[PDB]
């Protein structure tokens, strides 16, 4: 028994991370077949950084201003092109360890391991959410942009998400590897705003299922309730509303559990208006919302 | 910014992860070298859980009885030995991706990251401290036996743990690679305590230091305190009591952010006497021990 967030074994990624140096920029970038994707932001000197025309930033690169190393390897780079807000760095060499793998844009509410790296070189793995106002609350200093995020289902790597900035609020933002932000960002030192940060109602009825299946039962009540109840109570409190579609997909924890979701609901709904009164859920004294009803399941149920 | 619990990549021990079988119990080994290390209970049959005689029970076992499997590749045993808690199996062949490691036996208050396995197959890494207690707040199923802690240190890796036995208070237990359990633990199926479960105080201030670093200041407060005054709070809150060396460990910590190691003390004691009155420091609402104090430095310098 027990629950904890876990992050995927990252040995497949490991050996994806490159370093991208271009001018006095370096940054991480990742190395599938013959292709190495990074940050377009490599190419910005500091000055560049507060209102950057990449287009025209970019035509005074040549092939051989960007510096690629795989460990003390370095890399011969042959072609060069800028897919929205990443650049693909076309090289000679496969990378020998490519793993099977996707690109795949994630929905808010999923979650994914970010593989923290600084110069290529991999400095740790930790679970994140993507939260519904497109943002994840991660651990990134200068030098960590070109990090990925990434879930594995047995063979095969589905990369989901580059880190690229972190907001004035602290909260961290990035790309798809086709480079496309998540949520209303660009890539520029510039004030930017992510908007009202709702919780995801799902997931913490997930992880109050996952907390009854570890032994805290505390907070189990004789009350039900309503899905047009329960919601107009997630809306003082800033929650996602809850939808059958999301009753379904919490299905298999209610049937292993025998706890209506709707139950659930009543319970949830009691915490909401009452607080916690001082005591814990599997450790902590928040709902936590960062567990999808797939997280809670493959980790008990190994 | 930010300040995640992460762990180490574990790319260089997903590498040496095998599956061993004995008779119908299964569980995770070790490969180094020609050497697979595995917790003995996978001789035991679930009837000699209740009481095992390892000496008597390993007699009745040849090399031919252990199957030991690197992915889908068998291995052949030409040796065995039990080393206290564990069996060390010879095979023929030199895992291939031994990485540099050695044998450590961690100190109560350090962490390390723990890789799950299954079947020999990676599941998922997460960090655990070792308390003071001798036990860890981990997540492991039946067939988790075996699973390893560690730690990483530029190539090496410094191996700790072994994971054995869960608790009846759901927390765990386990040897470091030699075979000697943590704490006063015994690999029987029976009731056995931990004993009372004291909080590390020098890691509880590394996480307040981290969360100065990361802007969360609100804690702060005029007042100081002695190391004995501070103790007398410690000891009625079944803290660990803090000691100079302490202090000296903090000593960058405390010069990076001009706080006095005794005016943060101050800070804990109020927090300590009066409770978080609903706020949170680094997204929790509790106080957090499970950072040490490299944690912090190597999490905020990269
Ligand atoms: C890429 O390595 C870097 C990651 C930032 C640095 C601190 N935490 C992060 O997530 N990204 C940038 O520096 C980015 C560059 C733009 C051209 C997109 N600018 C940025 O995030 O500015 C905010 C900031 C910078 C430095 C420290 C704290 C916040
Ligand atoms: C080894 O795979 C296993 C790990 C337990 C299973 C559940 N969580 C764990 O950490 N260890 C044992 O099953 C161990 C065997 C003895 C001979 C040391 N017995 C044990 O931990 O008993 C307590 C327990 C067993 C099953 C479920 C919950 C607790």
């Amino acid at each position: 028994s027990g629950f904890r967030k876990m992050a995927f074994p990252s040995g497949k990624v490991e050996g994806c991370m490159v370093q991208v140096t271009c001018g006095t920029t370096t940054l991480n970038g990742l190395w599938l077949d013959d292709v190495v994707y990074c940050p377009r932001h490599v190419i910005c000197t500091s000055e560049d950084m507060l209102n950057p025309n990449y287009e025209d930033l970019l035509i005074r690169k040549s092939n051989h201003n960007f510096l690629v190393q795989a460990g003390n390897v370095q890399l011969r780079v042959i072609g060069h092109s800028m897919q929205n807000c990443v650049l693909k760095l076309k090289v000679d060499t496969a990378n020998p360890k490519t793993p099977k793998y996707k690109f795949v844009r994630i929905q808010p509410g999923q979650t994914f391991s970010v593989l923290a790296c600084y110069n290529g070189s991999p400095s740790g793995v930790y679970q994140c959410a993507m939260r519904p106002n497109f943002t994840i609350k991660g651990s990134f200093l200068n030098g960590s942009c070109g990090s990925v995020g990434f879930n594995i289902d047995y063979d095969c790597v589905s990369f989901c998400y580059m880190h690229h900035m972190e907001l004035p609020t602290g909260v961290h933002v990035g790309t798809d590897l086709e480079g496309n932000f998540y949520g209303p960002f660009v890539d520029r030192q510039t004030a930017q705003a992510a908007g009202t940060d709702t919780t995801i109602t799902v997931n913490v009825l997930a992880w109050l299922y996952a907390a009854v299946i570890n032994g805290d039962r505390w907070f189990l009540n004789r009350f039900t309730t309503t899905l047009n109840d329960f919601n107009l109570v997630a809306m003082k409190y800033n929650y996602e509303p809850l939808t059958q579609d999301h009753v379904d997909i919490l299905g298999p924890l209610s049937a292993q559990t025998g706890i209506a979701v709707l139950d659930m609901c009543a319970s949830l709904k009691e915490l909401l208006q009452n607080g916690m009164n001082g005591r814990t859920i599997l450790g902590s004294a928040l709902l936590e919302d960062e567990f999808t009803p797939f997280d809670v399941v493959r980790q008990c149920s190994g």
